[PDB]
């Protein structure tokens, strides 16, 4: 077998998992939870080994979700009065015991506000032009970076073998209650945000072990149109992704949801690549600060189970027990645990003991393709600065940058030894082209610029 892989010099085990993620769609869904063993409401203190989700089911959840605030200490098991590398030991700990128990392991990125110090539901700052290529911010998304490479090379089994990690940054960019939403870039400033993640990590850091998730939100109606406004591309993503949360339980959403669960399906069907539901569950939660609509879980499955093209999509995962106001998995005393309970005993849905073959195949990647991109200024930016072209999956000979208004710049670009080719640029609507000649041909692209 021969899979498209964003990484195509990803471990045995990673390459495994794309396959067996792409192969499990339309026979089972598997299940997920956020930080499922280390927040509950019937696990008492955790400690990476208890599960509310067992607790009520029997069963861990096929996914465990986690974020990189447990690196930054704000959530546990890492703690604000540690150092991050002991939270980085801690967070590698916990992906280990999720692995042994035989769950497969996703990890989102809460990304904290660098230039305000805030949270990342701290939309001000201008943080994600500031956090880009030649951003004054900059050098500290490469730091949080290197944080992520480290708990990456920290995530290994008993044997030394690196545990698969399916990488989501960036999420829900399509609304504005984080800081890198689409209200503080637009569509291309957020997707060189992502290349150059993808880029610093697999090229700079040499992280083998990552999948990369992308999913810009829920609610497009199944419009491919909006919903890829923001794609990375083919090169920077292996999962395409959506997250939904609804409190109505009504048809009208259901429908919506089904539109856009086959929208992400054919999308990736075309592509070779996987769909999955990154996010799912009641709007509020399922406690007291949340909403019991009616057999919620059960008819969102019945909903997904009905349609052959919707349900060919490998998890879904839902959000994290933190407490009574705020939890997601039902416990006793809330509405709808029974439901759950049936959700859970649905032959569709996978938990943790039905999770076989993942990570044992034997799957070659396809070779990586050939991309051009000018990191900046990014495509809709506002605009001396310095130019900066990335070309990957090929040697290349040269970089020329064509600047027009009729050309009014020619630029040749130097390689700075490490990822960009760069020239200075002394600058209404610029259109910013570069042009590589590679090992692979002649690569493109063109930039509009302010
Ligand atoms: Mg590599
Ligand atoms: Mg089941």
């Amino acid at each position: 077998e021969t899979i498209a892989i964003v990484d195509a010099d990803a471990t045995a085990e990673t390459r495994s998992l794309l396959s067996y993620l792409d192969g499990v769609r339309g026979e089972g869904i598997l299940f997920g939870h956020q930080h499922t063993t280390s927040f509950g409401l019937t696990t008492g203190p955790t400690d990476g080994t208890t599960s509310d989700v067992k607790n009520v089911t029997g069963d861990f959840p096929a996914v465990f979700g986690w974020d990189t605030l447990i690196i930054e200490g704000n959530e546990r098991p890492g703690l604000a009065e540690n150092t991050r590398d002991e939270n980085i030991a801690l967070f590698a700990d916990y992906i280990r015991k999720a692995d042994a128990i035989g769950g497969v392991n996703t990890v989102s990125a809460h990304v904290e506000n660098f230039v305000t110090g805030g949270s990342f539901y701290d939309t001000s700052g201008d943080t994600l032009r500031a956090v880009l290529p030649g951003g004054s911010h900059h050098a500290e998304l490469v730091a949080y970076l290197d944080d992520i490479a480290e708990l990456a090379d920290a995530s290994r089994r008993d044997d030394g073998t690196l545990i698969p990690i399916v990488f989501r940054p960036w999420h829900e960019n399509a609304g504005s209650w984080f800081w890198w939403g689409a209200a503080y870039g637009s569509p291309g400033e957020y997707q060189e945000l992502y290349r150059f993640t993808v880029e610093y990590l697999r090229d700079v850091k040499g992280v083998s072990n990552f999948l990369y998730a992308w999913g810009p939100g829920g609610g497009f109606g199944g419009n491919r149109d909006v919903y890829l406004r923001t794609y990375p591309g083919d090169a920077f993503v292996d999962v395409l992704g959506l997250d939904t949360y609804d409190s109505t339980g009504s048809d009208a959403f259901l429908a919506g949801l089904v539109a856009d669960l086959r929208m992400i399906a054919e999308i990736a069907d075309e592509k070779g690549k996987v769909s999955a539901f990154t996010e799912f569950g009641v709007s509020g939660g399922v406690g007291t600060n949340g909403s019991s609509p009616a057999q919620w879980f059960t008819k969102v499955l019945a909903a997904i189970k009905a349609d052959p093209v919707a349900s060919r999509n490998a998890y879904m995962e839902t959000w994290r027990n933190a407490d009574a106001g705020q939890h997601f998995v039902p416990v006793p005393g809330d509405a709808l645990l029974e439901d759950f309970q049936a959700y859970a005993a649905d032959p569709f849905t996978l938990f943790a003991s039905e999770v076989t073959g993942a990570f044992d195949r034997t799957v070659a990647a396809a070779p990586a393709q050939p991309v051009v991109h000018i990191a900046s200024p990014a495509d809709g930016a506002r605009v001396p600065t310095t130019v900066r072209v990335r070309v990957g999956g090929t040697d290349v000979q040269s970089v020329t940058v064509e600047v027009a208004q009729t050309v009014v710049d020619t630029l040749d670009l130097a390689y700075d030894g490490a990822l960009w080719w760069t020239a200075p640029w002394s600058p209404s609507t610029y259109t910013v082209t570069a042009t590589a000649t590679t090992a692979a041909g002649t690569l493109d692209v063109t930039n509009e610029v302010a």
